[PDB]
């Protein structure tokens, strides 16, 4: 993964 996030990208 390019980080970490959690579910910002869906939407």
């Amino acid at each position: 993964r390019r980080w970490q996030w959690r579910m910002k990208k869906l939407g």
